[PDB]
């Protein structure tokens, strides 16, 4: 599913995503927007042969089992396929637990470079949320 962007906002603020540990909606779009274009389908495999899954492009190494990414773990105990739903739950619910993991959202590399330090309330302007 490629999500409208005010589409994602509401699902991500129905979802609790909406100032988790202290980062606003916007910040979760504007993630969302440069890891995957919004589309739930999106997969990148990376150089240490893991594969990132979904709207934010949760990675295997540590958060989900896709069964090809040897002495990794699954610490949102899910598998990565899930993580590709047209329904976001599943990647709200393990991006929580990565968010939480200490570096809050610069785990992401996209947001640390596209989005943080920028205008993100941007990303929810004209939105009815
Ligand atoms: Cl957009
Ligand atoms: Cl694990
Ligand atoms: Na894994």
């Amino acid at each position: 599913k490629v999500f409208g962007r005010c589409e994602l906002a509401a699902a991500m603020k129905r979802h609790g995503l909406d100032n988790y540990r202290g980062y606003s909606l916007g910040n979760w779009v504007c993630a969302a927007k440069f890891e995957s274009n919004f589309n739930t389908q999106a997969t990148n495999r990376n150089t240490d042969g893991s594969t990132d899954y979904g709207i934010l492009q949760i990675n295997s190494r540590w958060w989900c089992n896709d069964g090809r990414t040897p002495g990794s773990r699954n610490l949102c105990n899910i598998p990565c396929s899930a993580l590709l739903s047209s329904d976001i739950t599943a990647s709200v619910n393990c991006a929580k637990k990565i968010v939480s993991d200490g570096n809050g959202m610069n785990a992401w590399v996209a947001w640390r470079n596209r989005c943080k330090g920028t205008d993100v309330q941007a990303w929810i302007r004209g939105c009815r949320l």
